[PDB]
C-alpha cells in the first residue's frame, strides 16, 4: 500500500472526479486536504474520506481568489506539514452554444476558474514543493482541450490552455524534483454532469448532435471505440500512476482517458 | 490580383506581423480595416497600407472591451459593406518568469487580451460572416501554444487556448461557408519583440538559457533546424494562403511557421 | 505566374492527385517530369500537361526498384538540367480488413510501395538538390497516418511513417536550402478510390460503418465538418504553396486537407 | 500483487527493456513467455525471470518470419493455456545517417523488423485474445516516432508506423475487450545501446550534434528537462500500468517516457 506518509491537496474535492480520486489516494494511505468552493459537498466528501482511516481536513476556498488560495495552502502546510501531491482538478463546464452566440461573460468565467484558478493553486503549491525539493502534480485537462468540441468555445480553450500550462510547468519545476502531468478524460458517466452535457448539446441544435437528448447520448457513446462512456472510477488510478514512482521519468505528458 | 474586391479586418494592425500581413493582402488587392489599441501605430500603418492602392481605414479599439469590439465591427461593416477575411492577431507577450514566481496579475492580463479579446473579435466578426454565408479567419497562435516554453506560463497557455478555440470555431462555423485556421510562428526576428524575448529569457537565470543575451540568441537560433530565426515577412504569405481558395478544403488546422 | 524556369518531378503522375498537381504547377510555368509505373496512365497524363504549354517528359518507373528510381532521376537531370521540386506522391491504398485478419503479404506490400518506395525517390532526388543547394519537397501522407483508421492497418502505418520520415528529412536536408513537408488528404471523392473505400469498408462489417455501401458513403461524408468529401482539385494549391516562397520558413510540417 | 495467474508474451525478451519489463511483471506474479531471435540472451533472460519464482519459458523466433511467429504463438498457448498480455517490443535501431546517404537495404530491414514483424506478432496474438475476449497489448514506439530525429530516417519512420498501427489496432480490437497502447521512450541510459546512439550520431558529423562522442552524450542529456537520461527500469512500471486495470478506459494512446 504505497503513498503512506504522503500528503495530497485535491481541489474540486467535493465533485465527482475529486472525491473519487481522494478515496483512491486514501485507500492507498495518502493523507488528504480537501479544497472546494462548495461547503455542503466538501463536508460530505470529507466524511467519506475520513472513513478510509487517513488524516483528512477540508478547506472552503474559491480558487479564483488568489488571496484565498494562498491562505488556504498555507493552512494546509501548517495542518499536514507538507504537500507531496497536488490533483489540480476544480473546474466549471461552461455554457453550450456555437461560438457566434457564446455568452461572453461565461467565456471569461470559464477561463478564470479553469485556467487562472488552476494557476493560482499550481503557483502556491509549487513554491512549497520547491522548499521540499519534492512534488508530483496532476492537472485535470480534458479531451475538449486535445481537440476543441462543437459548442464548447470557452471550455475547450480553457483545457487546451491547461495542456500548455502543464508543459511549461513541467519545464520550470523539473530542477526541483517536481513532475507535472495532465489527464484528459473523454465521455464519463453516468450520474450527472454527463446528463448536463447531453441535455445542453441537445438544446443547441447544431449539426453535430440531435435535439433529442436520448439520441444525443447514443451519438456520444457511439463515437467511443469501446462503445461506452467511462466510469468516473476509471480516473483515480490514472492519477495515482502519474503521482507515483512508476511515472518517474514522465513529466509534461497528457493522458487521454477516453476509450480510444 | 486575387482578393480584388475582398475586405480584411486585421487586429494588432499597428504591430509587426499585423502590418506586414495587411500590406501583403493589400498588394493582392484587398481593402483593409486596421484595428489596434495604439493610435500612433495605427496611423503610420494605415498610411503604409494605402500606399498599396487599396481603400484602408483605422479603428482604435481595445479588444478586451466587448462593447468596443462590437461597436468597431459595426463601423467596419458600415464603411466597407462586409468583412470577408479576419486576421485575429492582436496579442501581448507577457512577463518571463518560472511558474512559481509568475506575476499573477500579468497571468490574467495575458489571458484576457490573447484569449478573451481574440474571442470577442471572433464572435462579433463571425456573426457578420454568417450573414454573408462567407468568411475566412486566421487566428495567430504560436509555437508556444504547440508546446509550452519555459518561463512563459501565461503566454503558452493563452496560445494553447487559441489552438483549441480555432478547432471549436471551425466546427461551429463550417455550415455557413466559413473556415477557421491558425498560424503558429516560432522564433521571428529582428526587432525588440525578438530582443525582449532574448533579453527577458536571459534575465530569468533558468537552466534553459544562458544569462548572457548573446548566448541566448545563439541558443534560440541554434534550436532551429534552418539555423536562423524567421523574417516577419515570411508570415503574410501563409496567412494569405489560409484565407484564399487554395486552402478551400482546410479548416480547423494550425500551421507552424518555425524553421523545422 | 511563378515557377517559370522551375523543374518538378512528380511520382504517381498518371494518377488523379498527381495529374491534378502537375497541371497546376504547369499552369504556373513549371516544366514537369512525370514518373509512374502505369504507362497508359502516364501517356495520357503527359498529353494533358503539354497542353498547358510547358516542357514535359514521362518516365515509366516502379519506385520500389531503387535501381529503376536512380536511373530515372539521372535521366530527368540530363533531360531537364536540375530538379527544383519533388511531389513524392505514388501510393497504393491497400486491403481493408480488421487487424486480426489483415492479409500479411499485402501489409508488406503497402510498406514497400508507400514508404520504402517514397524513400528511394526522396534519397535519389535529395542528392541532386544538395548538389544544387536548392530544393522543395512535398510528400503525400494521409489523415490515416495522422490517426490510424479502422480496417486500414497497413495503409495507416505507411502514412504515419511518411509523416516521421518527412520530419527527419526536413532536419537532414535543412542545411542545403532544401525544405521537406507533407500533405494529409482526408476523404476525397468521387471516383475509383472513393468507391473502393466505401465498398470495402462496408464489406468488413465492423462496428465503424454500416454494411450497406450507400450508408457508408453518407457516414464518411457525415464525419466531415464541411459535410462533403474533398475534390482532388483542392490539393494542387496546397502542394504549390508548400513548394513556393510563401512557405519559406516552413519545413517538417504536415498539412491536413480534410474538411475539419 | 495483481497479475497473479496472468500470462504475458514479451518479444525482444532478451534485450534491455524486454528483460527489465518481464522481471517487473514477474514480480507482480505474471508468467512470462520470452521471445527473441538470440538464443543466448534468452537463456540468461529466462534465468533471471525464473528467479522471481514464476513459470517462464523461452522461444527462439525471428518475428520477420510469419510462419515462425504463428508457430511460436501456438506453442505459447499450448504451454501456458492463454496469452493475457503482450509486450510487442523486439526492434532494431538501424543505421545512423542523413537521409541522402541512408543505406537503402538497411532502410527496408528496419521497416520489416520494427513494423512488419511487430505486426506479425500483433495479428497472431490478437487472434488468440479474441478467442478469450480479453487482452491488453503494449507496442514499443519511441520518441523518434513522435518527432522524426536527425539521421534516423528508417527508425523514426518505423516508429511513426507503430503509433498509427497502434491506433488502428485499438479501434479494430476494442469490441473484444482488448486494449492496445504504446510507449515512446526518449533517451534511456546508460549501457551500450545508449552508447551506440551517442557514438553513431557523433560519427555522422551533422549540425545536430558534436562530432565528439563525449559531448554528444552531454547534449542529449542537456536536451532533457529533467536533465538526465531515463533508466531502463523507469519503463517497466509504465508497461504494467498500460496492461493493468488502472488504465481500463485507455486504448489507442502513446505515452512518452522522456523526461519532459
Ligand atoms: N465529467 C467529465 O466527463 C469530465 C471530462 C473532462 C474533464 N473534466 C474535468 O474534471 C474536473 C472535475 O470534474 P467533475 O467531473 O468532477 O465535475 P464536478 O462538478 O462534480 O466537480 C468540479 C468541482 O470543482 C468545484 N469548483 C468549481 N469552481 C470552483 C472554484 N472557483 N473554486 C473551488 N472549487 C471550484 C465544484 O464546486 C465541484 O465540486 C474539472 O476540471 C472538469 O472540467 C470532467
Ligand atoms: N514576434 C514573434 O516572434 C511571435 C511569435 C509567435 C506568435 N506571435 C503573435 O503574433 C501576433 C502579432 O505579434 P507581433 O510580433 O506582431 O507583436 P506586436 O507587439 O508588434 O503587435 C501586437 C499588436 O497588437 C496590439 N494589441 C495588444 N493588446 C491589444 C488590445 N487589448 N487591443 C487591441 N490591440 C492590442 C498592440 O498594440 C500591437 O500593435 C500576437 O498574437 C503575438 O503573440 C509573435
Ligand atoms: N485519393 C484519396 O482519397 C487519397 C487520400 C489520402 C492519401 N492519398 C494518397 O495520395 C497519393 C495519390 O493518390 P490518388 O488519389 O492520386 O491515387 P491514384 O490511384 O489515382 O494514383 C496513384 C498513382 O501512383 C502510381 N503508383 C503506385 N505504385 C507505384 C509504384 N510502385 N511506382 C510508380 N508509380 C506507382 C499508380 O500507378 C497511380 O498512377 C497516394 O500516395 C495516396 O495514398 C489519396
Ligand atoms: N533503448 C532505448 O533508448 C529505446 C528508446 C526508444 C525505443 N526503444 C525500442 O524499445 C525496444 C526495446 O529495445 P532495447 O532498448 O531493449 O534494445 P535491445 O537491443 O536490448 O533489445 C531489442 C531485442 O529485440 C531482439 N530482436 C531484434 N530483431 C529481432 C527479430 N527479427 N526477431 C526477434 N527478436 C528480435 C534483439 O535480439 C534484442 O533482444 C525496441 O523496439 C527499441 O527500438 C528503445
Ligand atoms: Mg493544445
Ligand atoms: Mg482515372
Ligand atoms: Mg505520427
Amino acid at each position: 500500500k504505497k503513498f503512506n506518509g504522503k500528503v495530497c491537496l485535491v481541489t474540486g474535492a467535493g465533485g465527482n472526479i475529486g472525491l473519487a480520486t481522494a478515496l483512491r489516494l486514501a485507500e492507498e494511505g495518502t493523507a488528504i486536504a480537501l479544497l472546494d468552493m462548495n461547503r455542503e459537498a466538501l463536508e460530505k466528501a470529507e466524511a467519506s474520506v475520513r472513513e478510509k482511516g487517513v488524516e483528512a481536513r477540508s478547506y472552503v476556498c474559491d480558487v479564483t481568489s488568489e488571496e484565498a488560495v494562498i491562505g488556504t495552502v498555507d493552512s494546509v502546510v501548517r495542518d499536514f506539514g507538507k504537500i507531496d501531491f497536488l490533483f489540480n482538478n476544480a473546474g466549471y463546464q461552461g455554457a453550450f452554444a456555437p461560438v457566434q452566440d457564446y455568452p461572453s461573460d461565461d467565456f471569461a468565467r470559464v477561463l478564470t476558474i479553469n485556467v487562472t484558478g488552476a494557476f493560482h493553486v499550481l503557483k502556491a503549491v509549487s513554491r512549497q514543493m520547491i522548499t521540499q525539493n519534492y512534488g508530483r502534480i496532476v492537472n485535470t485537462a480534458s479531451m475538449a482541450g486535445v481537440k476543441g468540441p462543437p459548442n464548447m468555445a470557452a471550455y475547450g480553450t480553457s483545457k487546451g490552455a491547461i495542456i500548455a500550462l502543464t508543459e511549461t510547468a513541467a519545464l520550470d519545476l523539473a530542477p526541483y524534483n517536481i513532475r507535472v502531468n495532465a489527464i484528459s478524460p473523454g465521455y464519463m458517466g453516468p450520474g450527472f454532469m454527463w446528463e448536463r452535457q447531453v441535455e445542453l448539446q441537445a438544446k443547441v441544435g447544431s449539426q453535430y448532435f440531435s435535439t433529442d437528448p436520448k439520441v444525443v447520448a447514443q451519438q456520444m457513446i457511439g463515437s467511443v471505440p469501446m462503445r461506452r462512456y467511462g466510469d468516473i472510477n476509471e480516473i483515480p488510478g490514472v492519477v495515482a500512476f502519474l503521482l507515483g514512482d512508476d511515472s518517474s521519468f514522465m513529466t509534461g505528458v497528457n493522458l487521454p482517458i477516453a476509450g480510444g
